[PDB]
């Protein structure tokens, strides 16, 4: 179905399948930001934030789209 997409300023296939796979290696944690740090580290070029912000659009955008993501925006 979706076999990728375009985007602005979104991840790329290459880092796609990069975290996907460092997501599994690093599992949970009771701190999570110490977890993106890790993941983050091997990325080289993203960072824990920038992968933080990934994960909720990675395992919230799956429950059937039911809990809310955004609210107040345009464009």
């Amino acid at each position: 179905g979706s076999s990728g997409s375009s985007g602005n300023q979104l991840w790329t296939v290459e880092e796609q399948k990069k975290l996907e796979q460092l997501l599994i290696k690093y599992p949970p944690e009771e701190v999570e930001s110490r977890r993106w740090q890790k993941i983050a580290d091997e990325l080289g070029n993203r960072t824990a934030k920038q992968v933080a912000s990934q994960v909720q659009k990675y395992f919230i955008k799956l429950t059937k789209a039911g809990i809310p993501v955004s609210g107040p925006s345009s464009g």
